């Protein structure tokens, strides 16, 4: 009961008093794809859909405390809403997402969060090849729309697209996937902007 | 009568999920109403069912003679905090065929029914057979572990006393089945119910 | 202004009701104008309808006095702004979209009146609709979480209104009811009412 | 500049901090239509899309002011959800409309208030003989949902609707295409409502 | 640092824009870089596009000095915190579905940055898409409701930027242009200003 009362207090004590990073704030968040399910490709669009889940990982000093003198809390659930998260995007879909789990995150004393949205994207991708032995490869990065990567920089902790939750009667199976750190430049501006490219040949099962 | 219920409902309302410290257990039962499609060019299945959730919060607690004699009442789910309960494996987001109210009991217990449609992962293949196809679905917290959030069933049956007579699936089996499970992101495992459907088309 | 604001301070005091119960039920009243039979997929069986479905309930809580303010006998509000009955069509397969404005009509004598038009798409197999005897179909609506001994429900007919059902629709109606039941469900020791909208159909000659 | 906008800024703040229509105060809202496209026409389920913009004008007393004791401003642009807008509806429609334009009205100092809404919208009409050089008739009518002819009147300026921006090359040709004011009685209600009604001819391009 | 940055976003906005008028217009400068030809829909005469939607705009109400905030020079926000422009599709048979977050960058000079990606459906006859020759089809985009005494348009380029266009789309593009028109509309005496976008493309391959 008491341990409610002093969750409250920290809940309180860090939200009823963080404007996004900036260049003199630079911020790291790092990324990494579970591939759940290749739903469909359509040949009549170039259009496939995906169904995986994005974890996201970064660290605000803002959102720090001293578990010792709150009952000794380390961490806790609380709406995505409720915090600072960042505006990581697909560049070629052609689709708004669709989230499929809760927007609810986890935020550790040390200031660290962690976000794991669950999601289905349709993108760009031309499946030629996919009911060939040789299959078909599509391509697809993220990144922070609007930051550049003086402001919001990007990083894995793994190439290999995690592959151990692929649904296992697909119509399509997986011959390769992974995630790769890039750095390119837009139109819009003279800074580099940082994406994971997410790259997956696939076929028609059996 | 009614001012008791107002007066109460304020005095409630004026908790912030579970923790290690203080976990909850939700009790989960599936009723399936309607396998409306079965799609063999993505492999989905869409199912209409209800998802029963039972829990009990002591900050919920009262004493019905303080309080006319009420022992429960109904309220907006958003009133209250509920279960983030999700299948592991939709397709697309649910969709939510009921009201979203729940009933609170004077001992804290909270009892919550919502009817949905779902979309989810599931190769249809042999449906058009006598043994017909086969699938699973499994439901839990999304972000909280066993260690804050345990499941539990009262029956590994799957009700199916509503299920619509004339559906172009006749339903074999349906079982409800709880597991535990470890994922990447995390040490501590995770608890689910697994639905596993058996269906074939109707004669 | 004199009979607007003897509105503003009518709604001010009404709004500035916690549903029904066993010691405080409700009745409401059901009705339904059905338009249109739009779509019948045999693929799923699922049928869609368009129609309107009149409700009337009456809460002691809405009533005053026409000549306290300006002998208004009723007003227009917003249904948000109001408590509105949870009645739900059982065998729905999809969320109910909602055709006209959210918007209900209070009397003072405390009734009100609503009357929403729906999309539904519901459970039905449409085999036979390409005979002369037609397809025959059934959907149950009633409060989601209120019994009969909360909520109880009434027809003032059970003939639906076909006065507006569009004369050129790929499906022509043979008959359509609306009838009132009582049933037990696996949650609940209580009973639960629902109205029974019994639709029988074929394709166009 | 700045000057002419703390003048607007105070306008608003003292417009806006009405009930609607009643019989004590009942309104006229004159309607036209602008048909831009019928989109689509589906014989298997006799449902025709339109787009089109609905020209909405109607006045108030309450939105009254004089520009002399506010800077010479004769009218302003407000977002829809600022003001009271009349509940036009479809009688048939089978979808709920889509919106295809901005929610922002003009109010002008006499009280006068235009919007023009563009939208999608699905209603039940039989296509057949959209093949044929007769082509094919169907209706739809527009009023109050809730409001009867004791409350709310309509009426329109023409009774051709505007076609000077119907779509070149759409897969429908507009052969007529009329708004007409009615009075008819519904089952709820003793009061009769007020409806103008859409009639358009049209046929397959060839 | 932080806390310069959270007192001017604190001060520019809790301390004052009510939209152009006639006397104080804005210019808003327009340009598209065209990413896909999605679908074309000859059963309808629909297209499909994603695109970006530079926009540009200044106001002197957005504008502050550096040295008064840490030399502090722009700022990310949120698209809601800021008035944007009401720039519409002429032509659109849906709504737009937009594909990136709404967020915009302002300037301590008082212009800022906003660049919306969108998916849109507008009328378009493909006839020809299965030719050398190609389809050609055309769709304005202006404000809807600020004629060209309140918000005026321009273009940096006649171009549409095709540096990202989708390299295995089904449809290959033959030219894309942008061109600012001033015409007329019923509704009102003043012309409203549109940025015109033509495209001629064709199947691939
Ligand atoms: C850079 N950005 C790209 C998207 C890009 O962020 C991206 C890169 C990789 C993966 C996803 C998105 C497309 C066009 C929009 C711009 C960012 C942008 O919107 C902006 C706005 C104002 C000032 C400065 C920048
Ligand atoms: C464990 N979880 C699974 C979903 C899982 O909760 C589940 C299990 C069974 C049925 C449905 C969902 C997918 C990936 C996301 C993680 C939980 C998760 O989102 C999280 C976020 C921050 C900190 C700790 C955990
Ligand atoms: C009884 N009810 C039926 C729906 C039922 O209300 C109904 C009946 C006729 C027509 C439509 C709906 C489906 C399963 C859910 C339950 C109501 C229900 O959700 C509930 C929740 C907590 C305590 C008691 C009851
Ligand atoms: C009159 N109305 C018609 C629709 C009608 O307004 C209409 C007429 C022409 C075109 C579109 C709609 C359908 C059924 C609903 C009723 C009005 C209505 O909703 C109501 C509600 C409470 C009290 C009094 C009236
Ligand atoms: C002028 N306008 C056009 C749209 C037009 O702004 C446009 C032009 C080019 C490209 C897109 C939109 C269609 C009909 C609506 C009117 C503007 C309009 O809605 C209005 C409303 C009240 C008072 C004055 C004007």
């Amino acid at each position: 009961l008491h341990s409610q009362a002093n969750l409250m207090r920290l809940k309180s004590d860090l939200f009823n008093r963080y404007p996004g990073p900036t260049k003199d704030d630079p911020l790291t968040v790092t990324l990494g794809f579970t591939l759940q399910d290749i739903v469909k490709a359509d040949s009549s669009t170039n259009e496939v859909d995906l169904v995986y889940y994005e974890q996201q990982r970064w660290k605000l000093n803002s959102l720090m405390w001293d578990p010792n003198e709150y009952g000794n809390i380390t961490d806790f659930r609380t709406s995505a809403a409720d915090i600072w998260t960042p505006d990581i995007t697909a560049y070629s879909s052609t689709r708004p997402v669709q989230v499929l789990s809760p927007q609810i995150a986890v935020v550790t004393h040390d200031g660290s969060v962690m976000f794991i949205p669950a999601q289905r994207l349709s993108f760009m991708c031309d499946p030629t090849g996919v009911d060939s032995e040789e299959g078909a490869t599509c391509a697809v990065k993220f990144g922070s729309w609007v930051y550049s990567g003086f402001e919001i920089d990007l990083k894995t902790d793994t190439d290999q697209v995690d592959l151990s939750s692929y649904y296992a009667s697909s119509k399509y199976e997986i011959l390769s996937a992974t995630q790769t750190r890039q750095v390119q430049h837009y139109s819009c501006c003279p800074e580099p902007y940082i994406d994971v490219n997410l790259v997956v040949k696939f076929r028609e099962r059996r």
